[PDB]
């Protein structure tokens, strides 16, 4: 079987790509974030605290006839940014671009942080990291993907995010027609339960390659790329006007620059991050300092290849036996 779904920005800045979930019999439709750095399904819910409800799309167990409590079972899960949820657990079917699983753990919502309330756009996660995890309790469960992988023509899923544009999440093949020259891979660690992997280095705008082992994750759920402050700083010191800003949270850049590409090393490969792809605009409505795609990872302790990296690739997430990373220039 195979699968193949669009995945659509959810704003102008491309914070982050939704796709549609079918889940449960008749389908409800939610539109979730498929996030490769973590392991739940969750979704607003029927359970949902009302107040913590402000437009999303809820998944509604009980109109569901395959939906089962998984009896006893609870979720809580807390993000890199800060945000958290949690609530019980139900199985049920699930389909994503017709593939379909059927006794998915959809864990279903009782509590969401105020950063969840207020995107309507988001009406859960799809979380596509290894399922070691997976925050269900007392029986850890299996992500989507894990549940797919035997039914799967080939035991991968791939990424091709669009920028500022839909892109598309296919399981079980390579489209070979949706990226250009070859597609180089590289070794993945699992410990730590991500899509860990070593980027073999960097070059800003059309500066010099410099050789350095970068280890990272592959995170389609975290907007930006966070990389080494001494990476970051040589980035940003080609920018006029760039600053790190402690009251903004980051490196700000004036709006009116032209911002250099980065460029990122994948074995003896390299995939180029254009400037525009590094720009997120104004720090508040109105305002000239504009916020960089680019940040340092210093503090949270992991660097982070997110949407900013991931959607100048296709991405091929390999999940076979021992798993690795695949990206190629599109
Ligand atoms: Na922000």
């Amino acid at each position: 079987s195979t699968g193949s779904a669009t995945t659509t920005p959810i704003d102008s800045l491309d914070d982050a790509y939704i796709t549609p979930v079918q889940i449960g019999t008749p389908a409800q439709t939610l539109n979730l974030d498929f996030d490769t750095g973590s392991s739940d399904l969750w979704v607003f819910s029927s359970e949902t605290t009302a107040s913590e409800v402000d437009g999303q799309t809820i998944y509604t167990p009980s109109k569901s006839t395959t939906a089962k409590l998984l009896s006893g079972a609870t979720w809580s899960i807390s993000y890199g940014d800060g945000s958290s949820s949690s609530g019980d657990v139900y199985t049920d079917t699930v389909s994503v671009g017709g593939l379909t699983v059927t006794g998915q753990a959809v864990e279903s919502a009782k509590k969401v942080s105020s950063s969840f309330t207020e995107d309507s756009t988001i009406d859960g996660l799809l979380g596509l990291a290894f399922s070691t995890l997976n925050t269900v309790s007392p029986t850890q469960q299996k992500t989507f993907f894990d549940n797919a992988k035997a039914s799967l023509d080939s035991p991968v899923f791939t990424a091709d995010l669009g920028y500022h544009a839909p892109g598309t999440y296919n399981f079980g093949f390579i489209d070979t027609t949706a990226y250009t020259g070859s597609i180089t891979y590289t070794a993945v660690s699992t410990k730590q339960g991500f899509w860990e992997w070593t980027s073999t280095g960097y070059a800003v705008g059309s500066g010099t390659f410099k050789s350095t082992s970068i280890d990272g994750i592959a995170d389609t759920g975290t907007t930006l790329l966070y990389l080494p402050a001494t990476v970051v700083s040589a980035y940003w010191a080609q920018v006029s006007g760039a600053k790190s800003s402690s009251s903004v949270g980051g490196y700000v850049f004036p709006c009116s620059a032209t911002l250099p590409s980065f460029t990122f090393g994948v074995g003896s490969a390299r995939i180029v991050i254009p400037g525009d792809y590094i720009d997120f605009g104004p720090i508040s409505t109105g305002s000239s300092s504009c916020f960089g795609g680019i940040q340092s990872s210093a503090g949270i302790g992991i660097n982070i290849f997110g949407d900013v990296a991931l959607k100048a690739a296709f991405v091929v997430f390999n999940g076979a036996t021992t798993p690795t990373l695949g990206f190629a220039s599109k």
